[PDB]
């Protein structure tokens, strides 16, 4: 129950795969918990270059019925930010297009993890 369909379908865990402009990729998990009928809290978990786990936290906000605004901060990575947009493709898949605080153009896929 939320004020936009994407926020209604987002709660839970998603397997996330990311690609930047230079072809580098990454993978991890993103967890969404309801914060308000317009917003959810997002927690991103991942691993860098064969070892150190890295996490970030932020919020996603209703943008359109099927799109959300994305604002995440990664304190363990110099407090760098990831801003973007989540697009509802199916109840089991979201699409991400955004940027980092350094200027990296990122695209990603969120696959529903039960």
């Amino acid at each position: 129950s939320s004020m936009c369909r994407a926020a209604s379908l987002l709660p839970g865990t998603w397997q996330v795969t990311m690609t930047n402009e230079d072809g580098q990729t990454s993978q991890g998990q993103m967890h969404f918990q309801p914060r308000s009928p317009y917003t959810l809290d997002v927690k991103a978990q991942g691993t860098i270059s064969d070892g150190r786990p890295i996490s970030g936290k932020g919020k996603v906000t209703c943008k359109t019925p099927d799109t959300m605004d994305v604002d995440i901060t990664y304190p363990s990575l110099g407090n760098m930010k990831v801003q973007g947009q989540l697009t509802l493709d199916s109840p089991t898949q979201f699409k991400f297009d955004g940027t980092t605080s350094d200027g990296s153009k990122l695209t990603g896929t969120l696959q529903r993890q039960e």
